């Protein structure tokens, strides 16, 4: 099937801002694909966009979805979720998707476990805590599989990651340097089990979304 840098023994590292927007099912609704493994249905890490005006049809997660809102304002029939909020939808939930504005979205569909029932949205800066040479960490969730943050980097602050089971790394704003390679805003990366993570913040700072642990637990949808 559709297998997109799904050998997770791989890193890779991806300016996503060069991708072919690709049309998806949703009307409106385009999509830069970043990983996918499975069939029919996909466990799958994307950034897609919603045209003004986007209203859909309801449905369901099977599989979960989680998702960062990068720009505009996503919509449901439980409010607004403006850019800057982090969403979590696990397996079994439902609602009404719209965007009104518009809206460009970081999302991952069927990563998370089939029994996890925890649903929430968070601002990401809001539970910012104080900096630790120069990190600010904000806990957006944690479980026994995964640890999911937001950093702010302060200019020259470096973040030493050497968590288990995977690391992934979606640059939010200013910049990053990881292996002497310079990563913008909407920079993408994902490190095989075993390898540190070294991010040191340009002279405008930077802003990231991360997740360590879940290359313990990929799985092609059942
Ligand atoms: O990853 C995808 O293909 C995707 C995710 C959300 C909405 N449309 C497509
Ligand atoms: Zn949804």
């Amino acid at each position: 099937g559709m297998e997109i840098n799904a050998d997770f023994t791989k890193p890779v590292v991806i300016d996503t801002d060069q991708l072919e927007w690709r049309p998806s099912p949703m009307k409106g609704v385009e999509r830069r694909m970043l990983d996918r493994i499975g069939g029919e249905v996909a466990r799958a890490t994307s950034i897609v966009r919603y045209a003004p005006g986007s209203r859909f049809s309801a449905h369901t997660h099977d599989g979960g979805e989680e998702f960062i809102v990068l720009d505009g304002v996503f919509q449901d029939e439980h409010g607004d979720y403006p850019a800057g909020t982090y969403v979590r939808n696990p397996p079994t939930t439902s609602h009404v998707p719209g965007s009104a504005e518009g809206c460009t979205i970081f999302v991952k569909l069927w990563q998370f476990d089939p029994a996890d029932r925890t649903q929430f949205s968070k601002n990401m800066e809001a539970e910012l805590g104080a900096p630790v040479e120069g990190i600010s960490t904000s806990l957006l969730h944690e479980d026994e599989r995964e640890t999911v943050t937001h950093r702010k980097l302060e200019p020259g602050a470096n973040l030493t990651s050497e968590a288990a089971g995977g690391i992934e790394v979606l640059v939010l704003d200013g910049d990053v340097t990881v292996n002497d390679e310079v990563l913008g805003r909407n920079a993408w990366l994902r490190l095989p089990e075993g390898e540190a993570l070294s991010a040191t913040a340009g002279a405008r700072g930077a802003k990231i979304w991360m997740k360590t642990g879940h290359l313990r637990f990929v799985r092609t949808p059942e």
